[PDB]
């Protein structure tokens, strides 16, 4: 089997994605953030606290004629930014793209961050790291994709993000027509549970390329992307009245900046992030200071290739006995 799901921007800074979601029968749509930075499916649902839904579509799992309660089963995360969500579990039936899974964990929100809260456009996330760090408790319960994979034409599913545009999700098949010349396959650790790669340098702008060996996660549920802090300088550098602010949170540029690329290494191949989508708009309405879209990762404890790098490539997520990560130019 195969699956194929158009994944949209929720606004004009590309600030994360959606992807429409069948949940129950009949079908519950509710457009999810998939994330391969974690491992957990949940939803806004009929459960959620009152207070904290302002907009979003929920999933009532008493209107699903094929939901069960997972009886006992509790899940709670937490995210990088500092947003959570916890509540309890459901199995149901899960379809994106036309894939389906059969009794695929639903985790049902009760109580959600107020980040989720005031994002309207966001009806849950969709989990797209390894199961080990699924947080469903007592029994940790296994990702979309894990559940979907022996039915796969092959164990994998791509990620084909849009600058300012829709893109592509598809599961058990490489789509040959969407890339450019090659697909570049690296080294994954799953030591920590998340798609873990080691770049092989990077470039600013038309300079030279710096070979150099940054470890870090492919993460579409990440906005920016986040290296380290020597490497993020070098860049900023390159623009002029760049700075990092410490009152802002990260470094900022004037709006009347034109930013440099940056590339980046996989293996002997490169990867260039064009300048504007680096761009990341007025830190406040009205305002000349601009958010940058390179940030260190200092204190965050892991470099991040989030949604600014990965959606300059299409990106392989290779779930094989020994997964890999493949990235070609489009």
């Amino acid at each position: 089997s195969t699956g194929s799901a158009t994944t949209t921007p929720i606004d004009s800074l590309d600030d994360a994605y959606i992807t429409p979601v069948q949940i129950g029968t009949p079908a519950q749509t509710l457009n999810l953030d998939f994330d391969t930075g974690s491992s957990d499916l949940w939803v806004f649902s009929s459960e959620t606290t009152a207070s904290e839904v302002d907009g979003q579509t929920i999933y009532t799992p008493s209107k699903s004629t094929t939901a069960k309660l997972l009886s006992g089963a509790t899940w709670s995360i937490s995210y990088g930014d500092g947003s959570s969500s916890s509540g309890d579990v459901y199995t149901d039936t899960v379809s994106v793209g036309g894939l389906t899974v059969t009794g695929q964990a639903v985790e049902s929100a009760k109580k959600v961050s107020s980040s989720f809260t005031e994002d309207s456009t966001i009806d849950g996330l969709l989990g797209l790291a390894f199961s080990t760090l699924n947080t469903v408790s007592p029994t940790q319960q296994k990702t979309f994709f894990d559940n979907a994979k022996a039915s796969l034409d092959s164990p994998v599913f791509t990620a084909d993000l849009g600058y300012h545009a829709p893109g592509t999700y598809n599961f058990g098949f490489i789509d040959t027509t969407a890339y450019t010349g090659s697909i570049t396959y690296t080294a994954v650790s799953t030591k920590q549970g998340f798609w873990e790669w080691t770049s092989t340098g990077y470039a600013v702008g038309s300079g030279t390329f710096k070979s150099t060996s940054i470890d870090g996660i492919a993460d579409t549920g990440t906005t920016l992307l986040y290296l380290p802090a020597t490497v993020v300088s070098a860049y900023w550098a390159q623009v002029s009245g760049a700075k990092s602010s410490s009152s802002v949170g990260g470094y900022v540029f004037p709006c009347s900046a034109t930013l440099p690329s940056f590339t980046f290494g996989v293996g002997s191949a490169r990867i260039v992030i064009p300048g504007d989508y680096i761009d990341f708009g007025p830190i406040s309405t009205g305002s000349s200071s601009c958010f940058g879209g390179i940030q260190s990762s200092a204190g965050i404890g892991i470099n991040i290739f989030g949604d600014v790098a990965l959606k300059a490539a299409f990106v392989v997520f290779n779930g094989a006995t020994t997964p890999t990560l493949g990235f070609a130019s489009k």
